[PDB]
Parts: structure tokens; C-alpha cells; sequence
């Protein structure tokens, strides 16, 4: 399958139908000419499977009706450049020249600037282009461009406005250079965007990109990273008397992953990697760039269970192995519930503090006193396990309530883990979850990285449903309390009932 291109002639996807026209006007106002096409990429929600992506564990995301639109115009210039315009005053106009030799544009994390994120998508698109038409792009520049950007994904909301942006850009950039007769495959799109953020210093998994790219209206996705990168859409189960609905409630606590990366995001990545390596050593194995927790799982099994072949995702076998993994964590990491010092670790790995450091603490700077290897691994394994179960549910119920509860429970377990083991929750999240559970929710948890941002709630929808009940309670018990100045409008914007949206796409003009 390819990324869908739409035209004027083309019923048009709601979102396109609804937003293009306007963006189109903005572009004219901005550049005094009509754009050539419009690239879109949505935001996303992760139903379950938090902070396991970077360990190669599979997740349960969904694309939402919030997106990023890029109106583009392709230019013929002697000395090609890129002009960036944003609908949001917050984002100032940027303009830069593309190296004539066909080299890459410098990305400097030293600065927190929106153009950086653009450059990120540019880069990946570029790299890809070089491979595709080396002839054309080897030592020559890409087309200059005029870009107008308008996103409705709330920033630092944990709904990944970041990925919606990057993906839209990568898409647009490939199209602009390949031309109209060229059609991107969702797979390539995905595959190239999944690491874009690393350029900006954030070592995340590709969950965000995978969802933005693979979303399908009315479909949830089961994203896998190994043995192969893959997204598989599915429809929720059909209940008899009810609707499966997911409600998002923004805490309104701004959480930008980059800003706190060293003590937050990136610190987690380190603890888990570290843990993976300690376990190895503790079990006398060699992991392989260091190995991850999934790596340890395969190796152990390979070395001690004689299983030659690496885990394929088979659900049943997975449940089994993870459970086991949980046992080993308990058996070997639990003595340091308090945390491992660099000393404890280095000793654990037969290292010098310097080795540990070169090898682990320098690729990305992190700040800490201790490393919580026990809890982080524990979370990872258990959260992974939770996914496998969720998938089974979503796939294989007498009473509707049987699903509500079962799935809800998993969600609740995930929240607890996130909060107690991974420590990425927050009072506001905590408060939202409590209110929701008591008022109609079956499962409540943060979504995305945590440390603020949004929450997801499994609530029975439709006529026989409780959406309004929850909404109301939240309004009265949380928002109106924590944010007295909040307006019905803002409120409305803080609570959303989500429907799976379509992923990346194109509009031609
Ligand atoms: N609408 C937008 N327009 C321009 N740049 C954007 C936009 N949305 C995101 N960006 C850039 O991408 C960065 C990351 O998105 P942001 O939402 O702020 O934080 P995040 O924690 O990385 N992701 P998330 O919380 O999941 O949305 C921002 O700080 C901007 O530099
Ligand atoms: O699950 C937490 C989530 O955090 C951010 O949203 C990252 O971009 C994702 O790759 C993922 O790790
Ligand atoms: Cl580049
Ligand atoms: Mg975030």
C-alpha cells in the first residue's frame, strides 16, 4: 500500500475536506501564489504499551483527528532555499539555503527551534532521496520550497504533534522532489521517519511515526518493531449494547520530551539499556549500540533454552517468555530496589567507571544520582506482557462488560506501573484517573511519555453510554478546580472523544 493521494475530483477524507481550503488561503496570503499540494499527518494516541517501543516491544496506538498540514510550493531557483511559515505566531518564520553540493543541512540541538524539527524530516527525506535517485541527488541540491504550516495537534500534549510534523514534512519533501507521478509507500515513509527525532537528540522508538503513517479510519494498530517493522490495523470488537470509546483528557500540563530529556526521557532509555546489560552479565551472556531488554530475552532463551530462532511475536510464546523474564528480574535486580550507583553498575559489568561512562553516559547526556534498573526493567517486561493480552482481548466475550473490565484492568495496571515503577506519571494525571474511574471509566491511564500531557479512558460510548457522565465530572471535579479561569471552549478542547483517523496523506492542487 501507498500513501493516499487525493485530488479535487476525489468524497474527500473529512479532515482534508475540512481544513485544506483554509490552509490554501493562508498560503496564498503568505506567498502570493497557489501551493502545489498539501501534506497531512495526524497525531496519535497510545491505548497501551508505554515506554517499551525503544526496547523493541510492540504497542497499541491509534491515529487521531488532530493533524499537521503542510502547504507546499515547488520552486525553480538558481540557489535553492526553504522558507517556512507557520499559522502560529509562536512559530516564527524561518528561511534557509540548501547546500549546492547536495550535502545535508546542519541540525543543531543546542537550540530549541521549530525549524529543527522541519530539518529533521528534511534530513530523513533527503537520505532516502539520495538512495532512490543518486543520479539526481548525489552531489546536487533538492528543490527549493515555500512552506506553510498549520497544526491542530496540541503541543507538549503527549499526542505527538512532533511526529505529525515530521511525517508531514518527510512526505512533502519526497513528493516535491519525485514529482507527481511518484507514489510513496506507507512502509518507506514509516521506515524512514521512525528515527528522525534522534537527530534532535531524543532517543525514542518509532511508535509515533508508525501510527501517524499507518493510521486507518476506524482502525487501531498493532505496531511491531522486530523481527520486522510493521503496523497492523484492526477494528475493535463488536459489542452488542455498547460502543467501545476512548476519551482523551488533557491535563493541560505541558510536557516537552526534549526539554527534560536528560533527567526524564533519555534517562529512562539509559536505565533500561543499562539494565539489559546487567542482566546479561548476571546471566553470563553477551548481548550483541548496546543490546536491549528484548535482546536479553532472546539470548537467554537461546543460550539456556536452546531456542535458535528469535522471538517472532507469537503471542502465546511471548506471554511465556516475558513471565519468565519477570522472574529473572525479581531474582537478580530486586536486591537493589534502592537504585544502582555507577559503582554498583560498573562492578556489575566488570568495568571501570570510565568504561561505563564512555560506553553508556555519553552518547546522550543524562543527569542522575542513581539508576533504577529494577523498576525500569520490571515495567518494561510487564508492560510488554500487558500488550500481548490486550491484543488477545481486541481480537478474541459474552457480556459487553466482560470486555470493559478486562481491558480496563490492563489499562489500570499500566497506569500503576507507569507511575510506581517508571515514575512518569503526575498529580494531575493521577487526579484525572481517579475522577474518571469513579465516574464511568473502566480504565484510565496516561498516554505518551507522561510527566503531564494527556490521558486516555475506556468509556462505554453511544446511547447506552457514559461519555457525558465522565466529561461532566471531569469538568467539575478537575478542570474547573485546577483551572478556574478555564472557558467552556478551552474545556471543550481539553476533552475529546477519539475516533481512529486516517494516517499520512496527500492533497493535490
Ligand atoms: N504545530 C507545530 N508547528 C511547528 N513546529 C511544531 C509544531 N508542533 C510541534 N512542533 C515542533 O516540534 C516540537 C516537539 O513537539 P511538542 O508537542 O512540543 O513536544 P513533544 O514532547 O516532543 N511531543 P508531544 O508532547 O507528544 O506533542 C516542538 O517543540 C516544535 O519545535
Ligand atoms: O511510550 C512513550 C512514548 O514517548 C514519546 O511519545 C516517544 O516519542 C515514543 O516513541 C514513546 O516511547
Ligand atoms: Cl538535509
Ligand atoms: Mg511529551
Amino acid at each position: 500500500v501507498i500513501v493516499p493521494e487525493f485530488n479535487s475530483s476525489a468524497e474527500l477524507p473529512r479532515p482534508l475536506a475540512e481544513k485544506c481550503p483554509s490552509i490554501i488561503k493562508k498560503f496564498i496570503s503568505a506567498y502570493d501564489a497557489k501551493p502545489d499540494f498539501v501534506a497531512r499527518s495526524p497525531g496519535r494516541v497510545n491505548l497501551i504499551g508505554e515506554h517499551i517501543d525503544y526496547c523493541d516491544f510492540s504497542v497499541l496506538p491509534l491515529a487521531i483527528d488532530f493533524d499537521m498540514l503542510c502547504a507546499v510550493k515547488v520552486l525553480n531557483e538558481k540557489n535553492p532555499s526553504i522558507t517556512l511559515i507557520n499559522a502560529d505566531p509562536k512559530f516564527a518564520q524561518r528561511k534557509f539555503d540548501l547546500p549546492l553540493d547536495g550535502s545535508y543541512v546542519t541540525i543543531d540541538p543546542s537550540v530549541s527551534d521549530w525549524s529543527n524539527y522541519f530539518k529533521c524530516g528534511l534530513h530523513v527525506a533527503h537520505s532516502f532521496l539520495k538512495k532512490l535517485a543518486p543520479e539526481r541527488f548525489a552531489s546536487a541540491p533538492l528543490a527549493g520550497l515555500q512552506v506553510f504550516c498549520e497544526g491542530d495537534v496540541p503541543t507538549g500534549s503527549g499526542l505527538s504533534s512532533s511526529a505529525a510534523f515530521i511525517c508531514a514534512v518527510a512526505l512533502a519533501v519526497v513528493k516535491a522532489n519525485m514529482g507527481p507521478g511518484y507514489h510513496m509507500s506507507k512502509q518507506n515513509l514509516m521506515r524512514i521517519t521512525v528515527v528522525a527525532e534522534h537527530y534532535v537528540g531524543v532517543n525514542n522508538g518509532g511508535m509515533d511515526q508508525a501510527a501517524s503513517v499507518c493510521g486507518e479510519e476506524d482502525h487501531a494498530l498493532y505496531v511491531e518493531f522486530k523481527p520486522q517493522l510493521k503496523a497492523t490495523p484492526f477494528k475493535f470488537p463488536q459489542l452488542k449494547n455498547h460502543e467501545i470509546s476512548f476519551v482523551i483528557a488533557n491535563t493541560l500540563v505541558v510536557s516537552n520530551k526534549f526539554e527534560t530529556a536528560p533527567t526524564n526521557y533519555n534517562l529512562r532509555v539509559v536505565e533500561v539499556t543499562t539494565a539489559a546489560n546487567v542482566l546479561a552479565a548476571t546471566y553470563g551472556v553477551v548481548l550483541l549500540n548496546k543490546g536491549n531488554l528484548r535482546d536479553f530475552m532472546n539470548v537467554y532463551y537461546a543460550r539456556y533454552h536452546n531456542i535458535s530462532t528469535p522471538w517472532n511475536g507469537d503471542i502465546e510464546s511471548g506471554i511465556e517468555r516475558l513471565t519468565k523474564m519477570l522472574v529473572l528480574v525479581e531474582e537478580s535486580l530486586a536486591n537493589k530496589k534502592q537504585g544502582f550507583s555507577v559503582d554498583d553498575v560498573a562492578q556489575s559489568l566488570n568495568c571501570s567507571r570510565e568504561e561505563f561512562t564512555r560506553d553508556y553516559l555519553t552518547t546522550s547526556p543524562v543527569r542522575f544520582q542513581v539508576l533504577k534498573l529494577y523498576q525500569r526493567a520490571k515495567h518494561v517486561y510487564s508492560e510488554s506482557l500487558r500488550v500481548l493480552k490486550a491484543v488477545k482481548l481486541m481480537t478474541t466475550f459474552t457480556a459487553d462488560e466482560d470486555f470493559f473490565k478486562q481491558f480496563g484492568a490492563l489499562m489500570n495496571e499500566s497506569q500503576a506501573s507507569c507511575d510506581k515503577l517508571y515514575e512518569c506519571s503526575c498529580p494531575e494525571i493521577d487526579k484525572i484517573c481517579s475522577i474518571a474511574l469513579s465516574n464511568g471509566s473502566y480504565g484510565s491511564r496516561l498516554t505518551g511519555a507522561g510527566w503531564g500531557g494527556c490521558t486516555v479512558h475506556l468509556v462505554p460510548g453511544g446511547p447506552n453510554g457514559n461519555i457525558e457522565k465522565v466529561k461532566e465530572a471531569l469538568a467539575n471535579e478537575f478542570y474547573k478546580v485546577k483551572y478556574p479561569k478555564i472557558t467552556d471552549a478551552e474545556l471543550e478542547n481539553a476533552i475529546i472523544v477519539s475516533k481512529p483517523a486516517l494516517g499520512s496523506c496527500l492533497y493535490e492542487l
